[PDB]
C-alpha cells in the first residue's frame, strides 16, 4: 500500500502534523517532522501493520503510507468535527434519536476492532468524527531506552514494563463516551482538577453519576452504560453483546 | 487471502437485487452481500483473484469491500449505504437536483474512476445504476468484479482487439455525464436495442446534446464529448478530466 512520493500532493495545515491533501479527491495525510529514527520507524511499521486490517464504514479508512519526504499515514477526507466539539464545545442540541445513532454507530466500530483483537489504546469522545451527521468514523490511534536501563530505580524499572491497556479499559472508554452523549458534559464536571480525579478512580472512589443523564434517554441504556463502567475488569461485558443490546433499544425505542 | 469471513457469522436478509443476488445482512451493523449461483477449486482461484483485485481499493468514493465469504455459499460483502442508486434519482424518482449538486456527483466519480485506472483497474461495466448514493449526496462505485494455437487468422484478429480498457470507461463516464446533465437515458427516442447498437457501433448515433440542461456550464458539455469521441484515442485519460472537473467546481 506504499504511495509513491511523486503522487501524494501536500496541503493546508490542520502529536504529529496533519495536513489535508490532494490525492485522487480530499485525503488527510499525518506526518511526523523528523530527519526520522529507526525506533519510530519499526513504530511505523507496526502502526501500518494494524491500521492496513481494517476495513469499515465506521472506522476511518486508511488508504496509504509515505515513507520518502517523511514517514507518514494518508487517510480520507471527512467534513465536520469531533464529538468532543459537537456535544460540549458547541452543545449542540441532538435529539436522543441521533445520540442513539452515534452510539450504535461507535459499537459497531469497537466491535470489528475487537473481533480482529485490536485494541484501542486511546478510545475518547475526542477521536470520534462525525462524518456528514450521524456517521461516526474512529480513528487517532518496551524500555527503547537501552542505555539507561541500569541506572534506573525499581520505582521506574517496574512502570515500563506494565500493560494496562485491554478490551476491558475500551469498554470502560466507551461507557464514558456514553456518558457524554446521553449527559451532554463531560464526567466530573466539578472537579476541575487533574490529580484529584486521577487518584479517585486509581482507587475507584468516584464513578460518574448516571442521575445526570438526560431525561429522554431510555432506562435500558442507562443499565447498560452502567454495566460497562464495572471496576473490576471481568465484570465488563464483550462489545457483541453492547452492540446487541444497543441495537434492540434502537428497534424498540424506534 | 486473510479477508474472509468465516461462515455463520454473516445473517442474511431481505434479498435487493438479482450478475448476483444481493442481500442486506448483519454483520458487525448493516453490511451488502452479493451472491453467486456457483464450488470448484478451478473456480475458487478465480474468485481469489478477484478478490485480490478487489482488495486494492480504499477510496470515499468506491463502495468498500469488506470481505468475501466462501464456506455457506461463494459471496462478497462490503458495506451498507442508505439511499438509491443515481439511475433510480435521475430517471426513476427523478429528483430535482441542483446543477451544484450534479457537478458534485459527477467530482466524485471522476475521483472514484481515476483512483480506480490509477491501480490499473478496469471497470468494465461501469453505468449509471451501479452508482450509489449513500445518505443523499456520497458517490460509491462497484460491480467491477488457451487455444490461441490452434485459431484461424480470421478468428485470431477477435481475440487480439481486447475492447475494455480505459477508453471504454472514459466514454460510460461521458454516458453518465450526459445522464446527470440531461436527466433522461440517452436515445430516448429509438428505444430499440439492435437499432441502438447497430448504429453506436458504425458511429452512425451518439446522444443528442441539443437535450443537455441549460444550467449545464460549457466546459462541462465540452469535456462530455470529448470522452465521447467514436476513435478510442481522442477520449481524454481521466486525471486530465478530473483536474477540469475540480477546477470548474471551484469557478461555479
Ligand atoms: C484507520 C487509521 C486510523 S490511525 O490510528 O492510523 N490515525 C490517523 C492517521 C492519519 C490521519 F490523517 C488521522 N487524522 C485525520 C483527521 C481528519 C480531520 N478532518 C477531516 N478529515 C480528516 C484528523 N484530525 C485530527 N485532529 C487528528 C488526526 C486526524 C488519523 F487519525
Ligand atoms: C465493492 C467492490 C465492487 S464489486 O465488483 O466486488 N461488486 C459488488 C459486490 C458486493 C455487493 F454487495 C454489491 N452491491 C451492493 C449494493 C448496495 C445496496 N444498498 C446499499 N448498499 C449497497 C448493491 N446494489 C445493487 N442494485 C441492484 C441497485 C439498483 C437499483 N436500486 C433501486 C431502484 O432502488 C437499488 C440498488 C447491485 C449491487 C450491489 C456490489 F456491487
Amino acid at each position: 500500500w506504499e504511495i509513491p512520493d511523486g503522487q501524494i500532493t501536500v496541503g493546508q495545515r490542520i502529536f504529529g502534523t496533519v495536513y489535508k491533501g490532494k490525492w485522487h479527491g480530499d485525503v488527510a495525510v499525518k506526518m511526523l517532522n523528523v530527519t526520522p529514527t529507526p525506533q519510530q520507524l519499526q513504530a511505523f511499521k507496526n502502526e501500518v501493520g494494524v491500521l492496513r486490517k481494517t476495513r469499515h464504514v465506521n472506522i476511518l479508512l486508511f488508504m496509504g503510507y509515505s515513507t520518502k519526504p517523511q514517514l507518514a499515514i494518508v487517510t480520507q477526507w471527512c467534513e465536520g468535527s469531533s464529538l468532543y466539539h459537537h456535544l460540549h464545545a458547541s452543545e449542540t442540541k441532538f435529539e436522543m434519536k441521533k445520540l442513539i445513532d452515534i452510539a450504535r454507530q461507535t459499537a459497531r466500530g469497537m466491535d470489528y476492532l475487537h473481533a480482529k483483537s485490536i485494541i484501542h489504546r486511546d478510545l475518547k469522545s475526542n477521536n470520534i468524527f462525525l462524518h456528514e451527521d450521524n456517521t461516526v468514523k474512529i480513528g487517532d490511534f518496551f524500555e527503547q531506552l537501552s542505555g539507561s536501563i541500569l541506572w534506573m530505580a525499581p520505582e521506574v524499572i517496574r512502570m515500563q514494563d506494565s500493560n494496562p491497556y485491554s478490551f476491558q479499559s475500551d469498554v470502560y472508554a466507551f461507557g464514558i463516551v456514553l456518558y457524554e452523549l446521553m449527559t451532554g458534559q463531560l464526567p466530573y464536571s466539578n472537579i476541575n482538577n487533574r490529580d484529584q480525579i486521577i487518584e479517585m478512580v486509581g482507587r475507584g472512589s468516584l464513578s460518574p453519576d448516571l442521575s445526570k443523564v438526560r431525561s429522554n434517554c431510555p432506562k435500558r441504556m442507562k443499565r447498560l452504560m452502567a454495566e460497562c463502567l464495572k471496576k473490576k475488569r471481568d465484570e465488563r461485558p464483550s462489545f457483541p453483546r453492547i452492540l446487541a443490546e444497543i441495537e434492540e433499544l434502537a428497534r424498540e425505542l424506534s
